[PDB]
């Protein structure tokens, strides 16, 4: 599914990231929005032949296990596979343990150059 920004601005609220780790929900609604373009099958393959993978574009490199990134972790030990639901309960919790990892948010590229910097609640602005 393609979400509406505050549609999942409420759904994420619903799933505790309103202020998760430090960081308001204006954060995570940018790093979806430039992520996955609220997409929630989204998928983008990676240079090293890793995947980024769903609303949250999370990378089969590190997070999850895609049976074909040679280098695997699975550290939020879920298939990648998992993370293309229309129900986004499996990505918020693999991104908790992203955030917690001990680097902010800064994994998430898109979120890192494009949200990190900006007023950010204008992405819940109106909700």
């Amino acid at each position: 599914k393609v979400f509406g920004r505050c549609e999942l601005a409420a759904a994420m609220k619903r799933h505790g990231l309103d202020n998760y780790r430090g960081y308001s929900l204006g954060n995570w609604v940018c790093a979806a929005k430039f992520e996955s373009n609220f997409n929630t099958q989204a998928t983008n393959r990676n240079t090293d032949g890793s995947t980024d993978y769903g609303i949250l574009q999370i990378n089969s490199r590190w997070w999850c296990n895609d049976g074909r990134t040679p280098g695997s972790r699975n550290l939020c030990n879920i298939p990648c596979s998992a993370l293309l639901s229309s129900d986004i309960t499996a990505s918020v919790n693999c991104a908790k343990k992203i955030v917690s990892d001990g680097n902010g948010m800064n994994a998430w590229v898109a979120w890192r150059n494009r949200c990190k910097g900006t007023d950010v609640q204008a992405w819940i602005r109106g909700c």
